[PDB]
């Protein structure tokens, strides 16, 4: 199990994980459009961390976009292919992502949660009462009313 950083760089390998990847997104995100989901996962803001099995077989992953300056990052998409649930790679993967952030100097994730997601998030220590103020985020992600917008503080010395 490897927990690797997926760059689009064209190239035939990394392209053909990324789009395994889009592909277990949408399957686990049946109601998110997925011309969508490529559109974002291939854009240029965006970066995925993969669960790689056996050096070639993507079994999950997050796709997310820092705002290095302003240091918090949004994550777009998050999924486990059915298959490969309930053996603990859900917190692995965050905790990875979060050792990974905490090395970015990025102290706070946002999620508009799934609602079939809330109950993870909290688990990974998102909640839904926000530390840091809309205005920080306001302009550079979006305020949709219907989905949960849930947080998640990166401590600058806690180990992930």
């Amino acid at each position: 199990l490897d927990f690797d950083i997926l760059t689009n760089d064209g190239t035939h390998r990394n392209m053909k994980l990324l789009i395994d990847l889009k592909n277990i997104f949408s399957r686990q995100l049946p109601k998110m459009p997925k011309e969508y989901i490529v559109k974002l996962v291939f854009d240029r803001h965006h970066e995925s961390m993969v669960i790689l099995k056996n050096k070639q077989k993507v079994i999950g992953g997050i796709c997310f976009r820092q705002y290095k300056p302003q240091r918090f990052a949004e994550v777009a998409f998050l999924a486990v292919t059915a298959n490969e649930q309930v053996r603990g790679y859900g917190t692995r993967l965050m905790n990875k992502f979060k050792d990974h952030m905490q090395k970015q100097n990025i102290e706070y994730l946002l999620t508009y949660a799934d609602n079939f997601a809330i109950g993870y998030f909290k688990k990974q220590g998102f909640t839904k009462e926000h530390r840091m103020p809309q205005e920080k985020w306001k302009g550079y992600i979006k305020d949709y009313d219907g989905g949960t917008l849930m947080e998640c503080y990166i401590h600058p010395y806690v180990d992930y």
